[PDB]
């Protein structure tokens, strides 16, 4: 027995309004018998033991999430799912399919920032093509990929923390915009709700930082039409990508 804050975080208002048991249901349903046996659906507490070994907050584990889309639609909408209607497929609610295949559903996914003696991050083989933002999050709630499945866990280095209905804006505090992996820019978010005692943004004399607002003539910028956050096509590299 443990205390978590859920779906808090969500944007899609049938999600976040549903019971913890049903969504967990949603989430858990579709897992064969061999993995029931082993696995048990694990909501992030509200503390836990970092990667760092230190105990923080939900909301002080800094997660990022690899994403093609710019900070006027970002920081406008919070990260919505591609899968929000009402009575999704139950291939679009399965936790272990979507960490499995990253296939369209009602998840967010985010990456555990590792912290070690240097910062590092699992980080997509494509984040040096094309235009690619890495969004710095402080959430709370989340289910643990890793600590749910544990050896059944299908993309391990990634630790993904994965969001059923999204996450809103307010958890979003910064994105570094990069253009075939050259950072551009460090964008702000001024209406991230801070949770106190983070450590400042990580920050460059050459690259500016942009306090964001609504259609910001610079934050529009993306690829013409989740590839960036599928788990295995990645993987842990130091923090520090574009610089």
């Amino acid at each position: 027995p443990y205390m978590t804050n859920g779906i808090q975080a969500a944007v899609v208002e049938w999600i976040r309004a549903l019971d913890l048991e049903i969504i967990s249901l949603l989430l858990s349903r579709a897992w064969p018998m061999a993995l029931l046996a082993t696995s048990e659906l694990r909501w992030r507490p509200t503390v836990l033991t970092d990667t760092d070994n230190v105990v923080r907050l939900d909301r002080r584990q800094r997660l990022v999430r690899w994403d093609r889309r710019p900070p006027n639609e970002i920081f406008l909408d919070g990260f919505v799912p591609i899968v929000t209607r009402e009575n999704p497929d139950w291939e679009e609610t399965d936790l272990y399919g979507f960490a499995k295949n990253n296939h369209p559903s009602i998840f967010v996914s985010t990456t555990k920032t590792q912290r070690n003696k240097k910062k590092y991050v699992w980080t997509p083989r494509n984040a040096n093509r094309g235009i690619v933002y890495q969004y710095e999050i402080y959430a709370p709630g989340g289910v643990d990929v890793n600590d749910s499945f544990s050896d059944a866990s299908p993309w391990p280095n990634q630790m993904q923390v994965a969001f059923p209905g999204g996450i809103q804006n307010i958890y979003i505090r910064s994105a570094r915009e990069l253009h075939n992996g050259r950072i551009q820019r460090i964008w702000i978010n001024p209406n991230f709700l801070d949770p106190g005692d983070l450590e400042p943004i990580v920050s460059s004399s050459r690259t500016p930082q942009v306090i964001w607002r609504m259609n910001h003539p610079d934050g529009g910028h993306r690829d013409q039409r989740d590839d960036l956050m599928y788990g295995g096509t990645g993987n842990v590299q130091e923090d520090t990508f574009g610089d």
